């Protein structure tokens, strides 16, 4: 399979899946820090990125779980950018269930690129038998996130109630599965 390459998943022409590395921290900082006032409306770790050195902590941190299979951090490449995070966040081996976490920079969101990396991903992990069930989990009123999981042709299992903490409060989650 030449779309796994040394440095990532080749997703299509414009978007590559990399395997993270320190040499990323800077950009990737960069990054959250332009999209912070955003980011923190729907993830709870974006009001605590201060420094580039909590971007190598974050790097160092995904490299040691995926060297042991506990997750699967990639970062997006668009073009010549990095475009935001995909992720297994969670891989339970003994169930083959994944659990998928992302997030896109403003100037990369409406182009499918995450609707892209996580079909990439479904065929990769799940038409080869390591994955049997995939589930997006997120926070009802999150409707760009809602749409993404639909869009990849997940299933709504049910509401899972005041799932999601976000500075304090608890919110509901929708939880969505695609099963091979
Ligand atoms: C499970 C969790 O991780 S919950 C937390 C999720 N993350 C966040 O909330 C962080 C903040 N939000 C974001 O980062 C973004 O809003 C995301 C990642 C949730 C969604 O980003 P999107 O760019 O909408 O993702 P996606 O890859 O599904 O693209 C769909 C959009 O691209 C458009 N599009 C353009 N080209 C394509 C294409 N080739 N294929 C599919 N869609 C395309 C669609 O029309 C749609 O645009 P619309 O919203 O105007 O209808
Ligand atoms: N400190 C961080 N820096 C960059 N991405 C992160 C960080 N923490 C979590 N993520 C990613 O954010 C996405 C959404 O996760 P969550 O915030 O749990 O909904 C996942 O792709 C995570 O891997």
């Amino acid at each position: 399979d030449v779309s796994l390459t040394p440095s990532g998943i080749k997703v299509n022409d414009e978007i590559t899946l990399l395997y993270p590395a320190l040499k990323y921290a800077e950009e990737l900082y960069l990054l959250i820090n332009q999209n912070k006032i955003n980011f923190i409306k729907s993830m709870a770790w974006p009001a605590f990125v201060n420094n580039i050195s909590d971007s190598v902590s974050f790097i160092e941190q995904s490299m040691i779980d995926n060297q042991n299979e506990k997750a699967l951090i990639l970062f997006i490449k668009y073009k010549t950018k990095i475009a935001g995070v995909v992720s297994f966040n969670i891989i339970d081996h003994a169930n083959k269930t994944a659990y998928i976490g992302y997030w896109l920079g403003a100037n990369f969101q409406g182009k499918g690129i995450v609707t892209n990396a996580i079909n990439k991903l479904i065929q990769e992990y799940g038409d080869s038998g390591v994955i049997k069930r995939f589930v997006i989990k997120c926070i009802v009123d999150n409707k760009k996130s809602n749409a993404t999981a639909l869009r990849c042709g997940f299933t709504l299992e049910g509401v899972l109630q005041k799932a999601e903490i976000l500075n304090g409060v608890s919110y509901d989650q929708n939880i969505y599965s695609k099963v091979i």
